[PDB]
C-alpha cells in the first residue's frame, strides 16, 4: 500500500498517466497500479510479433533461416538495420534481432507481414490466454498512442502475465523460449528505462517504446542477484502531444517497486 502511494505521487509529480504491473514469482505476487487500463504498446508490441514467428518456427523449422528481401519502398520512419541491408535480404532471425534489440521498424513489418497482418498477430495473443492485447496498424502508425483511442493497446496487467508465460513459461518451445530471452537480454535500446531504477548486478531483458503524446514504456524480465525472476512493465503517457520522453519515470517506478 505504501508502494500505491509512491507511485501515486509519481504519476502526479509527472504530470502523466502511469501503469505498472510487477510479478514477482518468488511468491506469485503482483504489485498493480492503474494495470487494467489501456496504454499504447509502441515498439513494446514487437515482443509478440517475434514470439510469433518464434512459435511458427516450431513447425516449420527452417524458418529463421528464410531469406527477405529489403527494397527502398520498405523504409519507414526509424530503421537502423534495414537501412544497410537495402537491395539484399535478411533472414527472419536477422529481422527478429533488429526488431527486439534496435526497435528497426521495418524489421516489425516484414514479422507482422510474414505471420499475416495485425490481426494474426492478435489472434496469437487469443492462442495464449490474453484477451486484451490487440496489434491494429503496422509502423509507422502504430505509435499514434492518441489519449481514448483503443487501437494498438494492452493493459499493463494483461502484458506482465503474457510476458511472464513467453519467457518464464511454457508458451513457447525451449530451444524458441530461449531464443527470446537472448534477444531480449542482449536489447540495446534500454538502459536508461527500467534498468536505470535497479541495481547493476541485476540483469534485464527489456523491450522499450515510445510515441506520441511523450508515450515511454518499457517491459522487462528480470533476474535479481540470488532471486527468483521478476515480470516489469512500466507504461507512461502524457496529455500533450507533443510531449518530450519520459524514461526517468520508468526508471523512478522501477525503483519504487523493487525496493
Ligand atoms: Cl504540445
Ligand atoms: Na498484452
Amino acid at each position: 500500500a505504501d508502494v500505491q502511494q509512491k507511485l501515486a505521487e509519481l504519476e502526479r509529480q509527472s504530470g502523466g498517466r502511469l501503469g505498472v504491473a510487477l510479478i514477482n514469482t518468488a511468491d506469485n505476487s503482483q504489485i498493480l497500479y492503474r494495470a487494467d487500463e489501456r496504454f499504447a504498446m509502441c515498439s513494446t508490441s514487437k515482443v509478440m510479433a517475434a514470439a510469433a514467428v518464434l512459435k511458427k518456427s516450431e513447425s516449420e523449422p527452417n524458418l529463421l533461416n528464410q531469406r527477405v528481401e529489403i527494397k527502398k519502398s520498405d523504409l519507414v520512419n526509424y530503421n537502423p538495420i534495414a537501412e544497410k541491408h537495402v537491395n539484399g535480404t535478411m533472414s527472419l532471425a536477422e529481422l527478429s534481432a533488429a526488431a527486439l534489440q534496435y526497435s528497426d521498424n521495418v524489421a516489425m513489418n516484414k514479422l507482422i507481414a510474414h505471420v499475416g497482418g495485425p490481426a494474426s498477430v492478435t489472434a496469437f495473443a487469443r492462442q495464449l490466454g490474453d484477451e486484451t492485447f490487440r496489434l491494429d496498424r503496422t509502423e509507422p502508425t502504430l505509435n499514434t498512442a492518441i489519449p481514448g483511442d483503443p487501437r494498438d493497446t494492452t493493459s499493463p496487467r494483461a502484458m506482465a502475465q503474457t510476458l511472464r508465460n513467453l519467457t518464464l513459461g511454457k508458451a513457447l518451445g525451449d530451444s524458441q523460449r530461449a531464443q527470446l530471452v537472448t534477444w531480449m537480454k542482449g536489447n540495446t535500446t534500454g538502459a536508461a528505462s527500467i534498468q536505470a531504477g535497479l541495481p547493476a548486478s541485476w540483469v534485464v531483458g527489456d523491450k522499450t517504446g515510445s510515441g506520441g503524446y511523450g508515450t515511454t514504456n518499457d517491459i522487462a524480465v528480470i533476474w535479481p542477484k540470488d532471486r527468483a525472476p521478476l515480470i516489469l512493465v512500466t507504461y507512461f503517457t502524457q496529455p500533450q502531444p507533443k510531449a518530450e520522453s519520459r524514461r526517468d519515470v520508468l526508471a523512478s517506478a522501477a525503483k519504487i517497486v523493487t525496493d
